[PDB]
């Protein structure tokens, strides 16, 4: 029993298990929600295009884990400015099922100084999904934004307007999450008090035990060990999965 | 008879289509542009749900709000899932389609179950008229093969409501064929529904020729004057190029 092996089962367990990619299928995402049933137990969620939440969702409840919470994206990877777009996108989320939607922040906008559409259009999705029991986590795209201001703003913004989560990342541009953007953003929900209402997501490649044992201890460090549960801590992964079992002995 | 006259037709009866593994918003974008022709709009165009949102940007942006947008929904596979098939639909019109294809559970039907496709169909006509979106229904008849199954799907999905009958996805070996194009619009004849019930050939029909065909087969069961865009259209997306050559361009 070390460290290591007790982290790699608590971030299985905090696991959007994600397949978002030009090839999936039916039968990709189905294998997908196998996976999600781990020998140790659970992941969090999956996380899939929205197309695929209603195969999806009966996969889940035949293998006999409802639990395992289904998770999308919507105006995505661009995280363009335009809201009625975005809110179409986040309406068919929600009819075809999800349980979670996470929407692109726009942040070229942001960065070119709008700061009003970010907040604008987050609240929008927030109100969509609030109307259907779904949580809404915000992708801020940590790797375009680049500068620690940015970052914050973006932040700042999409916890005003609402988010349930906010989100480093598409994993559809170069540079994903790096620890300095995790800690940057935790560091947002610490000094605005929402730590009891906002969760963290670090996604795009965090690929290893040592990587998710990482950013949990920032976690850990500003808001103490308990903090990190499913409400507030998710990883987005994928290869993950198996890096974490190989640690667990599976 | 007249290739041109059926070819400008044809034209602005299609569904100019992409539906393909491979397809991007750039790609719907340009078949948006596409569908702006040089002797006029296509009635429609039709792509999978995910694209409807900036297809709406790009034809209202170029002055072609009235190119309706239509998608497809339990596709291509036809399973006989409800609740899927209802989901799907009420998500497409939440992304804002004028028009839902969707696949009868013809599998089902071949197995002898004809009331669940009426459920399914019935269902997804329910969502789509609250929503003033109309619903074709695709029964797949190159799987169906037989032409007593044809009519059979033809006039189950008919009795459900449907607005449209079309041959096919596009996605199974046999796709329309002239014959099959015959049976599907005698039943629409057959139970006197010319008015409130269109056709459409889909999947396979790529020249000027196969079109006139089609177009002729509706003249003579119907008169020349039945098929109009609310009646008739064209799934398909290389056609419109075989067109354009027959006219011209
Ligand atoms: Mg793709
Ligand atoms: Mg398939
Ligand atoms: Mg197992
Ligand atoms: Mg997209
Ligand atoms: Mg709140
Ligand atoms: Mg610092
Ligand atoms: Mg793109
Ligand atoms: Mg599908
Ligand atoms: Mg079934």
């Amino acid at each position: 029993m070390t460290d290591l092996k007790a982290s790699s089962l608590r971030a299985l367990k905090l696991m959007d298990l994600t397949t978002l990619k030009d090839d999936d299928t039916d039968e990709k995402v189905i294998a997908l929600c196998h996976q999600a049933k781990t020998p140790v137990g659970n992941t969090a969620a999956i996380c899939i295009y929205p197309r695929f939440i209603p195969i999806a969702r009966k996969t889940l409840k035949e293998q006999g884990t409802p639990e395992i919470r289904i998770a999308t994206v919507t105006n995505f990877p661009h995280g363009n400015d335009d809201i009625d777009i975005a809110l179409a996108e986040t309406r068919a989320a929600i009819a075809y099922g999800a349980d979670e939607v996470d929407v692109v922040f726009p942040y070229r906008a942001l960065m070119a100084g709008n700061e009003q559409v970010g907040f604008d259009l987050v609240k929008a999705c927030k109100e969509a999904c609030a109307a259907a029991n779904v949580l809404l986590k915000v992708i801020i795209e940590t790797g375009e934004l680049k500068d620690e201001a940015l970052i914050r703003k973006a932040s700042e913004i999409s916890i005003k307007a609402g988010a349930d989560f906010i989100k480093t990342s598409t994993g559809k541009v170069a540079v994903n999450a790096t620890p300095e953007s995790a800690r940057i953003m935790m560091e947002v929900i610490r000094d605005m008090g929402v730590e009891k209402t906002v969760g963290f997501k670090p996604a795009g490649g965090v690929r290893t035990a040592e990587d998710a044992q990482k950013y949990l201890a920032i976690a850990d460090e500003l808001f103490g060990a308990d903090w990190a549960d499913a409400r507030h801590y998710r990883f987005g992964a994928s290869s993950l999965l198996a890096s974490l079992l190989k640690a667990l002995g599976h």
